[PDB]
DNA sequence: TTTATCCGCGATCGCGGATAA
DNA sequence: TTTATCCGCGATCGCGGATA
């Protein structure tokens, strides 16, 4: 669990968490309610990705957040 | 630094940091280029805000986030 | 099976700009 | 001075759905 900095690097990081734990985009976005589309868009564009998109993802992966000095 | 689950909380979280270093919408819009009518709908509405326009506010703010275990 | 891409649709974004208050 | 709100604009969202 290190700093993040851009969409590009926090999707990236919770796309790994995601295979990981070998779960399926289809999967996730059964548990959550929302398309397995979004899902696919978040992962591999995700600068214009609403933050509610965002959080309901998160929360699929059994993940939260915090804020931290950018330092 | 709270584990953070919405983007009302992520919202609250961030004006609450603007506010107790003193900074206004407007020198941190201007410092990381973007509109303070933008800061001023992320603090009020963040849901549909862009992960893009969430980033910036952080730089803005000297912010980093990490992700982390929901519990 | 899994993931990425497309349609139309209604909604909202963030922009420049100008207010409102 | 500070923050919230509105306009028109082009872009993109996430939706149900159906492909690629």
């Amino acid at each position: 669990f290190q700093k993040i900095y851009s969409p590009t690097q926090l999707a990236n990081a919770m796309k790994l968490v995601r295979q990981q734990n070998g779960w399926t985009q289809s999967e996730l976005a059964k548990k959550i309610g929302i398309k397995q589309a979004t899902i696919s868009n978040f992962e591999n564009n995700p600068d214009n990705t609403t933050l509610t998109t965002f959080f309901k993802i998160l929360q699929s992966l059994e993940l939260s957040m915090t804020l931290c000095d950018a330092k």
